């Protein structure tokens, strides 16, 4: 596998930037991060009411409308150690939260980080929604060929829309709280991405906006509620059939969807897009959502997860949705099932695998070249005998085979889901 490795780098390397732009659609944020200190803690507490702050800390408010809600989420998320997120409603409480600041400034929502990655690092062209741009959310991209449109400008060249992550380690000390693990809570100050916001002009003149990429990836339906769903997927499903009227393949990175209702909904919307990339845990909500239960829990329950039980509920996916491209990815392995066909999805694969060994032990991605770094990591042992379990089930060559006109991929691992499902969406079709 070492070899396959070494060659499909050296192929992407010199091929990714053949992609002559990539769409990135709807939710872009700035995240405001801030380590929590209990003197400074303490005191705005104090000021609020010690009293009305530890009630809701021990019940989280359904939204955060005064500081005392706000503080007090904090605190609740502190005595647990468990992460938790709440929308700010009040303009008094942001303004406060503004004034209280940050220690740092990072890019935020999928089509923005995915901008800096796709643009920033491997160089290939990108047109990204972005609900609101301000001066600060512009600072937030990286130099290179990342636009918007209005003609493509660059985002420097055009409110903000914060969110505040309020971070503390475990065993931090508030009052006479302890944090039990290291943990965040989230404060946001924005009303747009919440409900899958779209730009008027996208609404108005997708077409247009769309001609100006080979492929699209779309993110940001996760956080869509049962009651605020049914604009923005009606919206979503009119720029797919547009997207696949003009042969720009569209992919999704099908990111955990609390709401079961648009948890289905987004399931059925497969049907419009040429490719989903998914985990082992958001197979199993999927799968369990499409009423297997049994194949769910066969699907998490065991670690590295269950190889013919993830394939039994991918092809459940492809039965009701007849998706053509499928990118699984766990700890020890990926798995694609594509009606393309050719050694280009595995190459593909063995690429994102790098990105997400890089990612994992320099922690951020900065230059295409450091990708070469993966080489030198050792392929898991999971990801051998996996191997051995799907070599005994299918006609493996070189990890690659077919079931039912699907063509079947397999790669031994050594990245957020998203950089690693992204990074293969985009490569295979550079070789294309």
């Amino acid at each position: 596998w070492e070899s396959l490795y070494e060659k499909a780098l050296d192929k992407v390397e010199a091929s990714i930037r053949k992609v002559r732009g990539v769409l990135l659609a709807y939710n872009t944020n700035i995240d405001a991060i801030k380590y929590l200190k209990r003197e400074d803690l303490e005191k705005r507490i104090e000021k609020v009411g010690k009293e009305e702050v530890l009630r809701y800390s021990e019940e989280l408010p359904k939204e955060i409308e005064t500081i005392p809600q706000l503080l007090g989420s904090i605190l609740w998320s502190i005595k647990r150690g468990k992460a938790a997120e709440l929308l700010v409603v009040s303009r008094e409480v942001r303004e406060y939260m503004r004034k209280w600041g940050w220690d740092e400034l990072r890019m935020g929502g999928q089509v923005g980080i995915m901008a800096n990655l796709l643009g920033g690092v491997y160089g290939i062209p990108v047109i990204a929604h972005v609900p609101q741009l301000s001066e600060l959310q512009a600072s937030l991209f990286l130099d290179g060929p990342i636009y918007v449109p209005t003609r493509l400008i660059h985002p420097r060249e055009f409110e903000d829309c914060i969110h505040y992550i309020y971070e503390f380690p475990r065993n931090f000390k508030v009052l006479d709280f302890e944090a039990p693990r290291e943990n965040r809570f989230i404060g946001a100050a924005d009303d747009y991405n919440p409900i899958l916001y779209v730009r008027e002009e996208w609404i108005e003149r997708f077409e247009e906006i769309a001609k100006r990429s080979e492929l699209a990836i779309i993110s940001g339906l996760h956080p869509l509620t049962q009651e605020n769903h049914g604009k923005p997927i009606k919206l979503v499903r009119e720029h797919l059939k547009i997207l696949n009227d003009l042969g720009i393949r569209a992919h999704l990175e099908f990111a955990f969807t609390p709401d079961e209702v648009v948890r289905l909904e987004i399931v059925k919307l497969l049907k419009h897009f040429y490719s989903v990339g998914l985990n082992e845990v958001e197979l199993a909500s999927v799968v369990s959502v499409m009423g297997e239960k049994e194949l769910a829990e066969r699907i998490i329950s065991k670690d590295p997860a269950d190889p013919i039980a993830v394939i039994e509920g991918l092809l459940k996916l492809i039965k009701e949705t007849g998706v053509k491209r499928i990118h699984f990815h766990t700890y020890g392995y990926y798995l694609a099932l594509t009606r393309e066909k050719g050694e280009h999805v595995r190459d593909a694969l063995l690429f994102s695998a790098l990105a997400a060994a890089t990612k994992a032990m320099k922690g951020n991605i900065e230059k295409l070249s450091d990708i070469r770094e993966g080489l030198a990591v050792p392929i898991g042992e999971q990801g051998l005998e996996v191997e051995k379990i799907l070599e005994k089930e299918f006609s493996l060559r070189d990890g690659i085979g077919s079931i039912e006109d699907y063509q079947l991929t397999f790669i031994p691992t050594k990245g957020i889901g998203d950089t690693i499902s992204s990074s293969a969406f985009v490569s295979e079709f550079s070789l294309h």
